[PDB]
Formats: C-alpha cells, sequence, structure tokens
C-alpha cells in the first residue's frame, strides 16, 4: 500500500490536486493518516467546522488543517484569497468517514443554513 510522503508528494505537484486524491481514493488506494484525533465529549453540537471541538455522538472531532488536503501538501489553497476554512479550528467527521478525514473534507460541502455536513448531519 501507499505511505503517506508517497501520496502527498503525487497529489501535491499535479495540476490538480484534489482530482488526484479523488482518483487515487476510487482506485483503492489507503488514505491518508496521521490527523490529530481530538479526545472530546461528544455531546457538541455537531457542526462541521468550529472554534473548539464540537463532535457529537457519530462524530469524530479533529485538529482542521492535519484534515486539509493543501496543508498537508503545503500548497496554495483553490480561491484568490487561498483562505483556508479548516487552518486553525476543529472538523468533525461522521465516524463511519474516521479513516479518511482528508477524504471527507475534500469531498463535502458545509451547509450554509445549518452548519453541518451536507448529506451527513444536515436535517435541512
Ligand atoms: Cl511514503
Ligand atoms: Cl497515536
Ligand atoms: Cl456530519
Ligand atoms: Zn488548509
Ligand atoms: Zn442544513
Amino acid at each position: 500500500t501507499m505511505g503517506n510522503s508517497t501520496v502527498l508528494s503525487f497529489c501535491a505537484f499535479a495540476v490538480d490536486a484534489a482530482k488526484a486524491y479523488k482518483d487515487y481514493l476510487a482506485s483503492g488506494g489507503q488514505p491518508i493518516t496521521n490527523c490529530v484525533k481530538m479526545l472530546c465529549t461528544h455531546t457538541g453540537t455537531g457542526q462541521a467546522i468550529t472554534v473548539t471541538p464540537e463532535a457529537n455522538m457519530d462524530q469524530e472531532s479533529f485538529g482542521g488543517a492535519s484534515c486539509c488536503l493543501y496543508c498537508r501538501c503545503h500548497i496554495d489553497h483553490p480561491n484568490p484569497k487561498g483562505f483556508c476554512d479548516l487552518k486553525g479550528k476543529y472538523v468533525q467527521i461522521p465516524t463511519t468517514c474516521a479513516n479518511d478525514p482528508v477524504g471527507f473534507t475534500l469531498k463535502n460541502t458545509v451547509c450554509t443554513v445549518c452548519g453541518m455536513w451536507k448529506g451527513y448531519g444536515c436535517s435541512c
């Protein structure tokens, strides 16, 4: 199976890093590991991205930058500001997806209404 530095290098130098990691995952590749898991009560709000850990009973909380493909690849973030929504914050990941937090944040979107991940916690 492939190791973290090899996966990250391959994606970092690709012209589309996100597509590289998604295509790697779809081929059965081993997810990036060593994301920073938090110890927390699991009685939090369940919001997706928060100032302190907010996992509910169905989620795990992680340090945000460790779960961000662009931070882990040390590359610019996609947007004219290059701003990262995860760095410095805590991200809640459904526990069924906690084996691949980088893939989860890459693939998913936060509901602008309820603040939870669309398709998972969001009940809108
Ligand atoms: Cl490696
Ligand atoms: Cl450990
Ligand atoms: Cl969720
Ligand atoms: Zn980032
Ligand atoms: Zn919602």
